[PDB]
């Protein structure tokens, strides 16, 4: 077998098999050196000594809440920390990308076939003993069995930090432009090929889709009004092809950017925020420059968009997760003068770590309704019935799962969950404790460690027998919290730098992007740098009633 | 009329309408302000005051043989300026990419759609009342009269710097791989995804053709012997599509990465040398890796290919055309520490400075035969009759035309020359004069000072009457060449950013690919660092001749 199964090299060493029988470990760059790259240069000896660990770092950055209100409003200080979380973060993402699931090794197919979504880690390879490599048993424990006993809900766990309605299905709808897997080819494939936000799940992937949901008059999008109220128009209207049960009423069948957001009224109610919005920003932008065509207004109120996304990822959404006291910042200025590369490529770990089926409350209540997983899924009557007003009041009144400290996937998506677990075996990912050496975690030396409590480790410790053959994307949804919180550290050490560097790669936050004339003068760039969810949802939605992510 | 149709905004500020009569100009980080961003802040005059012209630096680095000559033999000294050389070019390039000949306003169609060259300036606007913007007559002059008076070949310049056809087919065949005009489409449109050196020249654009040309044995291309000697296969063997007209047989057709090599006896010299390459880099690393399989010996010869390309364009091509008495180094290290985008877009406007057409002899001389283009055209025949060794002895020694000086186009490739003038206009290009400004050149104040003389400049006086609206194509041939140069200033001021840019973007360039495990270890790595243009000839064609690029 593989030489390189057992995954000799330390400390993001490359291993390369020199016979059939024997590797080298290249340690280039490391900052540490011999066979397996595991003995520190001096310097690298001073840093580690100095290195805050992850959970250290995370209890200074939600504790202190005194000196965080100073610090937040000293911009020199605001700028100077957000500038270390955009740079740190950073440096453990490859880029230039490297690994996919049919390459361990760099090669230009891997380079240049953007139909891939790019690995963090190598595979392991075919002809390895076992599924980790050389560790544990011949085969992995039945994923069914793991389902059953450590992540599928019993009761409801509501997550601690208050995260939301609002807050779980901004995170399907924002995730899904970039995680868009091509089953035709096999999981380790995306459709994205723009792989990062470029809002194709509004505007679609190819020319052909946008230019079907185009109006082609003041830059602005296709809609339909119905009683009186804006929506996408229909599947029949524009023939932009949308994934509908047959049974769905034709005005109901909601054409958008994104073939898939029919699923769910919650993904719905989004796409018509965004596609009114796109609208909202055409009409200021006619105001500003009526002598624009429509070409013109409708990529300039794209490139507006993008930014808002970015914006609110940042300041709303990610703020809010985190937990941080600090008041993180959208600024691609903090970036200039710092080493950074403005690109991107979907990582397949990045798409398993972002399954957070957990968020999935057991019912979804809007109004004095509480419907059924059967009864929501398909479902657009819901969102006419009620309007986007009652969705926004009643999701940002309805609490979400707990994503991590197991046992809480609601059995409707059982599939879902069995299948990030069959998918990550069949792309071969190396184990959790792999995945956290990549990302500079110290590995787990106990089932205990890794979920803080007993009886879910001893089912997984019969399970796996060695907590060096722990899957990824179980451990995430079983791992131990951080106190009170929605995560614990893999989820968080792992999300974070790919999260801030899919966010950051974006062209318009490069120094030739990053001007008013961009975005059709100060007051489109104005719209970037001042949006929030709460500006998103007061602009585009009658009342404008309050929302943000937490309860 | 678009109110930026004079392009207005100087210093690389962006012009912007503001109404249907009025324009603003975006400033941000160019060091200037004011209206027209011509007013420097005060750091922006220091710079402009300690600020070598081109021709100055120019005159140093070909200057002063025995000083260069201490210099290139201390590796420190070296370094810093090769590490200069790369950083002041790299400025003048935007990267992410910007325009192209659809979108004179960055936007996300521009930036995502690989299918454009892209625009180092953009098109003057559709309804400018003058092909240049605003000045000049309302038609340029007849591009037929422009070619017949200053740029036809009377009597064959030679080039003074006495480049040969071994460099004139190899520029040939290197850019070919960057430079694929998409024509169904139009001339701002280009076939080769890759935007770069990835050698699909060689391999294939795409999977499918690549697989047809691979052996899937040892990671090997396939071949064909005739008379004991490699060369590429048949069209028939291989299934791969490539131009050729109806008569030639089904034995000539020889099918290689680029469709379009068959046209060319010396693009097919080159096209069977990098095969051989390829072949010999397999056996190579077949004996380092005995446990690799085809693929991976494939995919990392690939790389080494690359690597091998890039080394002898740098350090053999450019350092040629250069004719600088400083050795310029290959050294990917040099920018780890500093800001660098390892992406590239081909610009337009790189690909129509680089149609180099009064390179061109007036007949191909190989062994005693003096072939006339209609001869040497699509004739294969002469490859195989005369072989490698003796066409590498040949073109060695047949010296190559000047490129700028004027009157040099051979008058078989008059309408080549003619179509690169015609298809320039029709995607709208900015004069010569706003392109030296792009790239920090002093504007030509009159034809006389353009051409260096005045038979020349009357004729461009009485043709254009505005040395405003004089034309960047026709200006880089007819430029006033540096002292026995084969270029002038411009030719050399816009190719140089573009080159470089081209070259160190690649990602083999960048810190997780350079390394020796990218490569296959240290002996695939100095394969790479050892590579030129003679060792190239050496290693694959029978005899080793000798060889560079001059005469
Ligand atoms: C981030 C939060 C989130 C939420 C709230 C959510 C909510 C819901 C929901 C009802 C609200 C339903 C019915 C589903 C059901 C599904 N989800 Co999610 N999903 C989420 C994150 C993801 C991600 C990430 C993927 C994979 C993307 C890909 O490759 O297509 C996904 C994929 C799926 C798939 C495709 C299966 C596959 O193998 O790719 C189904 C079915 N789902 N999910
Ligand atoms: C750099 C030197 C160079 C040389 C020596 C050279 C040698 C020769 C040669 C005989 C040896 C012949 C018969 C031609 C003839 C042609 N050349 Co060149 N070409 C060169 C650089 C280019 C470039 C660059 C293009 C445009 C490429 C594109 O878009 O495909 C080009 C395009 C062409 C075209 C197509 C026109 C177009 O619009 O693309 C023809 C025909 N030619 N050339
Ligand atoms: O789509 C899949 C899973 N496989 C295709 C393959 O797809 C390439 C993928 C995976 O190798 O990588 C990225 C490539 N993209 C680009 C732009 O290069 C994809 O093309 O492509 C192969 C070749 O096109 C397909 O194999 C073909 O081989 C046979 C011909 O000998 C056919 O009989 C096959 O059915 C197929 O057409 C492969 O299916
Ligand atoms: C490099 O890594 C290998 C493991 O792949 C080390 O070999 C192991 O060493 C441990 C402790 O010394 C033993 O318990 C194992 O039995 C060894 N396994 C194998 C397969 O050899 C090796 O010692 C490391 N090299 C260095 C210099 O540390
Ligand atoms: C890149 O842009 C070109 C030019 O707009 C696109 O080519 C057009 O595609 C549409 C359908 O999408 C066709 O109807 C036109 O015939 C094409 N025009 C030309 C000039 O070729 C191309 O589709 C774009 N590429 C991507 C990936 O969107
Ligand atoms: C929705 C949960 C259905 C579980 C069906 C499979 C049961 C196997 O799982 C068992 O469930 C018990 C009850 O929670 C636990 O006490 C055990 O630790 C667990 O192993
Ligand atoms: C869809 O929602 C409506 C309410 O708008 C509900 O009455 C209906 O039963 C739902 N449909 C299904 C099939 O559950
Ligand atoms: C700016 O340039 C325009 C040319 O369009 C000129 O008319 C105007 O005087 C300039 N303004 C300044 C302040 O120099
Ligand atoms: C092709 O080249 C051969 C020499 O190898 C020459 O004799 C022949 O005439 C050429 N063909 C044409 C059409 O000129
Ligand atoms: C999972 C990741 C967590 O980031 C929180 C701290 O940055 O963000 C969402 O992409
Ligand atoms: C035209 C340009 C000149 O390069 C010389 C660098 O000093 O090179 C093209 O590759």
């Amino acid at each position: 077998h593989h030489p390189c199964c057992s995954n000799p090299c330390q400390n993001r060493g490359e291993c390369m098999s020199t016979g059939f029988d024997q590797y080298k470990c290249d340690c280039t760059r490391t900052g540490f050196y011999g066979e397996n790259c595991t003995t520190p240069e001096f310097l690298t000896r001073i840093k580690l000594l100095l290195k805050p660990t992850p959970n250290t770092v995370h209890y200074i950055l939600t504790h202190f809440k005194g000196v965080w209100n100073i610090v937040n409003n000293i911009p020199f200080l605001r700028s100077l920390i957000m500038k270390y979380v955009l740079t740190s973060r950073s440096y453990l993402i490859d880029s230039p990308p490297t690994y996919n699931v049919h390459y361990g090794y760099k090669s230009w197919e891997a380079f240049s076939n953007l139909s891939y979504y790019t690995r963090a880690l190598p595979p392991v390879a075919d002809d390895c003993p076992t599924p980790m490599g050389v560790k544990g048993n011949k085969e992995l424990p039945d994923s069914k069995e793991v389902l059953e006993k450590v992540l599928l809900r019993r009761e409801f766990i509501p997550d601690p930090q208050g995260s939301n309605m609002m807050f779980a299905f901004f995170a399907q709808h924002f995730t899904h432009q970039f995680f868009k897997t091509d089953h035709k080819r096999g999981p380790g494939f995306t459709r994205g090929l723009g792989h990062g936000v470029d809002l194709n799940h509004i505007y679609g992937e190819t020319l052909d889709r946008q230019h079907k949901l185009r109006l082609f008059k003041d830059g602005k999008l296709k809609y339909q009004v119905i009683g009186g109220e804006v929506y996408p128009p229909t599947v029949k209207d524009t023939q932009v092809e949308m994934i509908y049960p047959p049974h769905i009423p034709e005005n109901l069948q909601f054409a958008v950017g994104q073939e898939v957001f029919g699923l769910v009224p919650g993904l719905m109610m989004y796409a018509t925020i965004w596609l009114r919005e796109h609208n909202r920003v055409c009409d200021i932008l006619k105001q500003e420059h009526p002598e624009w065509g429509d070409e013109q207004l409708f990529q300039t109120s794209r490139l507006i968009l993008i930014g808002e996304t970015i914006k609110i990822v940042i300041e709303d959404y990610v703020q809010h997760l985190s937990g941080y006291h600090f008041k993180l910042k959208f600024d691609p200025e903090l970036l200039f003068n710092q080493q950074f590369q403005y690109q991107n490529r979907i990582a397949s770990e990045f798409n398993t770590l972002y399954h957070w089926h957990p968020l999935l409350p057991d019912t979804f209540n809007i109004e004095d309704q509480e419907y059924s997983f059967k009864q929501f899924l398909y479902n657009n009557s819901i969102l006419l019935e009620h309007g986007l007003t009652q969705f926004v009041e009643s999701f940002t009144r309805q609490i979400a799962g707990r994503v991590a400290g197991g046992r809480n996937v609601p059995i409707a998506v059982q599939a879902v969950a069995k299948a990030s677990i069959d998918q990550s075996r069949e792309m071969k990912y190396q184990s959790l404790n792999e995945y956290r050496k990549r990302f500079s975690l110290k590995p787990y030396t106990s089932f205990e460690e890794l979920t803080g409590e007993k009886e879910m480790a001893a089912e997984l410790k019969a399970l796996y027998s060695d907590i060096d053959v722990m899957e990824l994307y179980p451990a995430l949804l079983v791992e131990k919290p951080r106190p009170d919180a929605i995560f614990g550290e893999t989820m968080v050490e792992l999300g974070a730098p790919f999260t801030l560097k899919g966010l950051m790669g974006n062209p318009i936050c490069s120094p030739q992007y990053w001007k008013p004339s961009t975005f059709g003068g100060e007051v489109g760039f104005k719209i970037i740098n001042t949006a929030s969810i709460q500006s998103l949802i007061c602009n585009n939605v009658k009342g404008c009633p309050f929302t943000s992510f937490n309860v």
